[PDB]
């Protein structure tokens, strides 16, 4: 068993594959051992709670964790803090009000500025649609995820400020490729004059881009994603997606691990009362 455990959402999403590799490479730089785990799919809330608990009860100094929902890991993360494990929240913000209520804390939280991610994707669309503007739609993450909520808020506020843009639809496809295909199909049907989708992640952006293709609207409806996964990058170069707001999962993982190891070296977990460390990882727009 390694000194440190990691719990990622799921390796069915390349974002988490790239975070795993970032963490493995950072461990070699710090000279520490990590055991990395994930859930089989996006919806395995219950399984992930049971996975965390079971890791919490081995001999790990620390756990870095990306929860599948704001709430699902609150109780086991509280228990791990109480037992004196060095905890780092990766990327998807744990409900900190409910964590405090449960008598827990984390050393730190590493994430992207996901309001700026939404703004950046929206701002690209606004500039591409020019003075004519027109109708836009947001394909959301699952409700009750801070990461998705920030991107929706960022893109919605950017759209709102452009008089020539109308946000006609803003609805979830739950980080799911097949749900995004079906939701985006419906949005195009309901809105024949749609000019653009902003999508809260690439898994969903690839479904949306399939929906746009099926309606024979490749190039006439913009598709902007989020993460910069390889298949989304290929689609952007091939002209099937317009753009993606690239994140750096490898850096979020490397940063998270270093925050956990740095904390562990102090020999005392964060006091219940203390604000956790907060580290942002940049995003960039990628177009063809
Ligand atoms: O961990 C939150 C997040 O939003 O979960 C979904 C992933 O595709 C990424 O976008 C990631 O940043």
């Amino acid at each position: 068993a390694a000194e440190y455990a990691v719990v990622l959402k799921t390796l069915s999403n390349p974002f988490w594959v790239d975070m795993k590799k970032g963490i493995e490479d950072e461990a070699k730089t710090l000279g520490v051992s990590v055991d990395i785990f994930a859930s089989p799919s996006e919806g395995d809330f219950q399984s992930q709670l049971q996975l965390f608990e079971d890791l919490s009860n081995k001999k790990y100094k620390g756990i870095a964790f990306a929860p599948l929902s704001s709430v699902n890991l609150v109780m086991p993360v509280a228990r791990a803090w109480q037992k004196g494990l060095y905890l780092v929240n990766l990327d998807e913000k744990i409900d900190m009000d409910n964590l405090k209520k449960a008598g827990g804390n984390v050393e730190g939280f590493v994430t992207t500025d996901n309001v700026a991610v939404g703004a950046k994707g929206a701002d690209f669309i606004i500039n591409k649609l020019g003075a004519e503007g027109g109708e836009v739609a947001i394909i959301e993450g699952k409700a009750g995820n801070a990461s998705g909520e920030a991107r929706r808020n960022g893109a919605t506020e950017a759209f709102k400020k452009a008089n020539q843009i109308k946000l006609v639809a803003s609805q979830p496809a739950d980080w799911d490729r097949i749900k995004a295909l079906d939701v985006a199909t419906n949005v195009l049907q309901r809105n024949p004059n749609l000019k653009a989708f902003y999508c809260a992640n690439d898994t969903m952006a690839m479904g949306v881009a399939q929906a746009v293709a099926n309606a024979g609207k490749i190039g006439k409806v913009l598709v902007v994603g989020t993460d910069g996964i390889p298949e989304a990058r290929k689609m952007v170069e091939a002209g099937q997606m317009t753009a993606t707001v690239a994140q750096n999962p490898a850096d979020i993982g490397a940063t998270g691990l270093k925050l956990m190891v740095d904390a562990a070296k102090t020999g005392k977990v964060i006091p219940l009362e203390k604000t956790p460390e907060f580290k942002l990882v940049d995003s960039i727009l990628v177009t063809k």
